[PDB]
């Protein structure tokens, strides 16, 4: 006679790049029935200024890989990677050259700037050269939006009319994923053909890849379209879920709790409405399902929020070709993926969620609506928004702003106050918990005090912190960064924050920086500021692959936690 | 060691049950290396009445089966087969017990009756006992339509509106496909997910299993949503082709002509309409592919017939095309793009539902339900058209056939299509225009908007088998033959249905597929009928009642046992 | 427009019949956005001394299926259904007629009976009629085993010859799953393509579906080939996961933990012998994994227990592990790496064939058909053997429990096991070594090779049900039940099989796979049983019929509706 196996390169077995075949710049060393223990692995860095990448492998990796998993490498390189490990009381190395192909992008035509994104390195300051981040983007196919979900016919339709489009089937896109070190250099790639395929119309390969999140074994989940998944960095994938048979359109966020659950943005398949007519509604459930698939507990939003209030859906980007104009809502909008009150449009629009082990409660992000928090019992515990708008009883949970001595902060309605740094979010995204029990989010700042501005250019976006005290019912903002950038940091949409403790940093990432610059590639800025100084320790932009395409969101990974 | 093989049957080799997995009622007698000729098999019928089936099998089937294929068992029964070949000089039979399964439905829910189609015999002329027909009908899936192509936007639309839909993917539905025999019995069946998964949302495996038909080496031609295939009765698919890239929602027709190419009926995805709008077109495309799935030819009728003409349009049950059931079509200026009553590309404005390829000059002729039937030629120019004469403009109106009698003399008829002092009449909404074995024109006759009006009463409706002579240097038509004007609304189907004269029996075999389906709450009747051609006598008449209420079937063939094995 | 969905049956949804396509003997009522609780459902039994089904249905499984899940139809039957509610505070009830099509047996043949397994009730005592059994048993392909791991090749094998075979990809076989109520009718059905395509050469979708376990969530884990499963009663396939890639050859066993993880028995691929040759292991190795799939911990065997004992291996039956059946087996020095009875890794020297998780003490509890049970720690110690002590040596010897009486003093048994002036016996070829939910460990001891010998005439063999209590401290195990020894060889399973004590009514259940299994040309008997642990009486017995001779059955389990829908 046949043709043998790939013989051992070293003291162990052979090393196999790619071995899952999802992962072009991850190899294994096969462990050929070697015991080890203490592994340790270092891919090198490339020529002078190259970052080195080091990581340990615990034994659950090496059982489950029956190797040493080998992660960090160059596209198109002789990589240099040293392993070392114990075996029969004896301290053991091996050194290899481990060669990789090429990085390939197969969603091309003549709006391609060229094959890969471009990253440009602003600042990378002492200390944070080690730093790694994964960039969850995505870029446009040929055909574009191909396929809708069939609605109910409305009795106000015309006889001979076909049926009309429910839902968010639209909503898909090429994925565009991988690691970037402070170099600019990509280190990591998640194969497209992983989840997507854009050419086929099997619909469980459609959908727009999101909500990647690392789970407490060091792996990842994420959503695309109809399924969930879960993924390692070899690029083994470990879960694939259909949504259960209610739901539909799963984006913007996955996240694995404590208690071995996953929490996930749907819209619910066949809603029925009080009016009969029958609707997949748009970004406004949660579920939260186990490993089994199976729905542990479901949040309808539309029966425990406000799908009438317009405060600021009316004050909202048309663009987010009618660019900076306003939104004027309609009584007639069609149902669909459409800004609009009421189930089966877009009045909510969830993008994040943040789970409350404290009091087994939900933190969620509405772009159009603000950020609340809702009980295992279907309450909602507190909102975080401008008063306008909200009616009883839900205007009771709305938090009073308070200074550092606690006295109230005054605000109107639209959210503007008065002789302080103090606002709300508007059109926010990733509305989490931090490590110092704080609330952190990205205020991209779209509808800013619910109105558009006079001009365009006046828009800006803050990375905001506050602390709430749940039972005073009163917020604290106690950090802030971005005000002062203007309009080079503004984000209409996507993005993302996360606090480091391990180095006092606010992590950030404006996904769609430029959006508007039509025939413009769109920035997605990586940042680092430094929490005591708002020094920027670290700045990276990567600049899509065709023009105004927007980014979703990076995330700070460490090699360290990766190979438990 | 492992699970050896099935032991050899008799003489041969073992006999397996559905050797490919898609059709329960076959089996087939392994070869197990032996060199054999003059194969014959027979499958003796169940009971005192039972059909037998019997059929020769040549060289080529052996060769590809490997084996003696064996059609026409029952379910879930100890089949009696007998099976016949020479060996080494030498006369050979083997006697077979094959046991077979059950059939299943895999689409029910509270509207089913029971799981599968009911069948009743009401006439069985003698010398007609062998015939077998496939039956190609659906089943409606629990969820209906979920999914639609994507449009383009309207630039009068709503600024915050998602974009429309286009196209014809909701044209979806599960498929039933069986063979009947002259006691009522089920002689064959094709597993439903071969080409269909209705609770999956793989678009390559959705659509409506349309246009079965007989290719030169006995076996069968088909489309589905956005693929074409080819089948032979063991159930082997031997062809699954993706439309080319141009094209979807492949519906209603496949042909194989003689020369190694297939006429499909599609539509053009992504088509520029003047006004610069893309728009999925509706069933207004035909192409010829050859078997590597390549283009040889397109016409694209929308450039050769008139989208605009209304005149049967505008004239159709709202109903058909539940309950805006025997109300007149009022079309709308404003009637969005889609699978929807109306005019121009973008909207349904012909629905051609048949073609036939005419070999004699390398044209094709079509039956499109809302403007007529018409002779195209290889040159995409309009040979001649069968319709009423209302609406036709120049240059078009002068390829309209001229009606005459048997002596050649005028008929006259009014716009309408309505002739005085004859038995002529046009064809209204019709299907199946082929060419005959005698060189003529059957058409089916389905008799919606008869006469471009609704009558005065819904149930003043009928249907008509209709076969015309068409001499087209003098531009004249002769109808030649009818049946079926007097047997009332009982035999009128408002959709579907097909018609095909037999040379061998001298009748003309039918199927209407949708009697009484506008009967809130029965069944829909798919009357399978062979007319004695000379005497109009019914030789053959069986019902198939639909397995849920008010549920369309679309066509039936008569099938013959001795040309499926070449 | 389009086709619409299924209406509404009666005050919430549509009834779906098979909604996953698994399942065609279990439908879902519809939620169709309705808030209800305190869900019951009734599935009423067919004619005069049919079995009702009923249960509660909970809150996750309600938001799960976006229903009412329905189960227990009969096939091809107008089923009356009862489903219960509560909405608004007020007491809700329909009543549906549910129509269900047939059940299919794809894997057909000339040795096929007919095409579903017969039953035969014996005996149903008062008080059981209710039961419900899951079947787990398979039917033989018609091109038997076909596929096989490549191996190494040995460099004493001829220059010229093609590589060698390894591991165990021919244990391929297609399933026959169903659950049967007292009055021997099917009352649930698992679509055979779930897991399996026997006509396709995708190795993901071959191999042999075994292990079917319940969950701590009242679904079902189960092997078959190079993946593991979950599915629920619904026909849902809830996890689909490949082997971790180190690892071959999942059969047997698999089993949820408290924990969360998941048992399996699998085989080493690439597994590099002493020798440097590479070999896949067979039935030798124990995997924990997470719902991710990965591995939490292994057991290797090979270097746990001893590899080298042939003490068992040399004393079986060489018809089992047909005919060379009665034949004791001669074990061979030159035996090829493979499935096959022989020493050492790449051989089966262990088939170890159930395990059960000891929660008191984080250890496993292994049967290995061709040495003993075994309880192996965390820390990869044996903790204790129970078997003959013929072969064993030191440090294993140690470990080997002594038998002892009621009153704790020594029984004396030579080292093949046979005990003086005692009931008390080892087990011998054993299956389902587990854990009662009275401490105790139960085991299925087939009793092929009893006594380390094939006895003087074929059928002086016996089978028995038996208990044991073990003290760890002491080291010592005393015999508190058995049943079957004098039930002779009509109550004699040479393989398969499985008991389980039952708390609820006091019965002791078993499953006999394999009941006259060398009797040529005569389908083989699966016996189930439940046995009154106090009194022995027979207070149910149902024999299941293979469809073709000589094809064992593997397990059968008793289910609990009750459970089934958490
Ligand atoms: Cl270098
Ligand atoms: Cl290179
Ligand atoms: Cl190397
Ligand atoms: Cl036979
Ligand atoms: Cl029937
Ligand atoms: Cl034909
Ligand atoms: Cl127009
Ligand atoms: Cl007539
Ligand atoms: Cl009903
Ligand atoms: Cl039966
Ligand atoms: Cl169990
Ligand atoms: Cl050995
Ligand atoms: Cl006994």
């Amino acid at each position: 006679a046949g043709f043998k196996p790939a013989p051992p390169a070293g003291q162990l077995g052979a090393v196999i790049v790619d071995p899952y075949g999802n992962a072009p710049l991850t190899a294994l060393v096969d462990l050929d029935s070697h015991v080890i223990s203490d592994v340790k692995v270092t891919v090198h860095g490339k020529g002078e200024k190259g970052v080195e990448i080091s990581y340990p492998v615990g034994q659950e990796s090496l059982k489950t890989y029956d190797g040493v998993p080998i992660f960090g490498l160059y596209q198109k390189f002789a990589n240099k990677v040293t392993v070392e490990w114990k075996e029969n009381g004896k301290v053991m190395k091996d050194d290899y050259v481990v060669h990789t192909s090429a990085i390939v992008n197969n969603y091309m035509d003549n709006r391609s700037i060229s094959d890969l994104q471009q990253t440009k390195v602003i600042k990378v300051a002492p200390g944070f050269e080690d730093r790694l981040y994964l960039v969850n983007t995505h870029t446009f196919t040929a055909q574009g939006s191909d396929l809708h979900w069939h609605g109910e016919k409305d009795k106000n339709a015309g006889i001979l009319d076909a049926g009309p489009a429910t839902g968010a089937l639209p909503f898909d896109i090429a994925p565009f994923t991988f690691i970037v070190d402070t170099e600019g250099e990509y280190r990591w790639w998640l194969d497209q053909d992983t989840f997507y395929d854009g050419r086929d119309r099997d619909i469980n390969k459609r959908g727009y890849l999101m909500g990647i999140r690392e789970t407490p074994r060091g792996t990842f989940t994420a959503v695309q379209g109809q399924h969930w998944y879960e993924f390692d960095m070899m690029g083994q994938v470990l879960e694939d879920h259909k949504l259960p048979r209610g739901f539909a359109d799963a984006t913007h966020e996955s996240i694995e709790t404590p208690n071995g659950t996953v929490l996930l943005r749907v819209g619910k398949s066949n809603y029925r409405r009080d009016d009969g007519v029958h609707v997949t509604t748009i970004r406004d459930h949660i579920l939260e399902v186990d490993k089994s698939g199976r729905v542990v507990d479901v949040w309808d939003l539309t029966k425990i929020l406000d799908p009438k209030r317009d405060a600021l859906l009316g004050a909202l980007d048309a663009g987010a070709a009618h660019a900076g104009q306003q939104a004027k809502l309609e009584p007639d909008t069609p149902f669909g993926d459409a800004l609009g009150v009421g189930p089966g449009r877009n009045w909510a629009h969830v993008n994040s969620i943040a789970y409350d082990a404290k009091d087994d409660s939900i933190i969620l992000s509405s772009r159009h609506q603000g950020v609340v928090k809702i009980g295992r019992d279907k309450q909602v515990k507190w909102i975080l928004a401008p008063s306008k708008g909200w009616e009883k009883p839900l205007a009771s949970k709305l938090l009073k702003p308070v200074d550092a001595n606690g006295k109230p902060i005054t605000c109107n309605e639209n959210g503007l106050c008065e002789n302080s740094d103090f606002d709300f979010t508007y059109t926010q995204h990733t509305a989490w918990i931090s490590s110092k029990g704080t609330l952190t989010i990205f205020d991209n700042g779209d509808g800013r005090h619910l109105e558009q501005p006079a001009l365009p250019t006046m828009k800006y976006s803050r990375f905001v912190e506050y602390k709430i005290d749940e039972k005073k019912g009163t917020v604290q903002q106690v950090w802030e960064y971005g005000k002062e950038r203007g309009y080079d940091f503004y984000s209409p949409i996507t993005s993302i924050i996360e606090y480091q403790a391990d180095r006092n940093t606010m992590f950030g990432f404006g996904g769609s920086i430029h959006l508007f610059d039509v025939g413009q590639p769109t920035v997605g800025k990586l940042n680092e500021i430094d929490y005591k100084t708002k020094e920027v320790k670290v700045e990276i932009d990567v600049l899509s692959d065709k023009p105004n395409q927007t980014h979703y969101r990076a995330l700070l990974v460490r090699p360290q936690q990766m190979f438990k």
